[PDB]
């Protein structure tokens, strides 16, 4: 599904994302926005290394989820990449949390750096009651 902004903000908050590993909700919202456009069905194949980004946070199969067809891949969230395509984002969120428990934190996503780091990300949560 394609989440409405504030719908997603409250959904992420209820799943314990606000301030997870020191990351505010507005950052997570900025990430989901630029990665998938708040789209859980979003997938992007990477011809260069034969891996695929899945779901709202576009998590990569080469490292975080298992899709069976990615060469020399690992499964750090221990989930089928299919779980990253559900309308219910609890699995995607548990995986995003696993991702940020690594040193890089939110910086794991290159896109967050380009579009979110050092920017006023207030607008992502404005009026959502979070």
């Amino acid at each position: 599904k394609v989440f409405e902004r504030c719908e997603l903000a409250r959904t992420l908050k209820r799943l314990g994302m606000d301030g997870y590993r020191g990351i505010s909700l507005a950052n997570w919202m900025c990430l989901a926005k630029w990665e998938s456009g708040y789209n859980t069905r979003a997938t992007n194949y990477n011809a260069g290394d034969r891996s695929t980004d899945y779901g709202i946070f576009q998590i990569n199969s080469r490292y975080w989820c298992n899709d069976g067809k990615t060469p020399g891949a690992v499964n750090a969230c221990h989930l089928s990449c299919s779980a990253l395509l559900q309308d219910n984002i609890a699995d995607a969120v548990a995986c995003a949390k696993r991702v940020v428990r690594d040193p890089q934190g939110i910086r794991a996503w290159l896109a967050w750096r380009n579009r979110c780091q050092n920017r006023d990300v207030r607008q992502y949560v404005q009026g959502c009651g979070v």
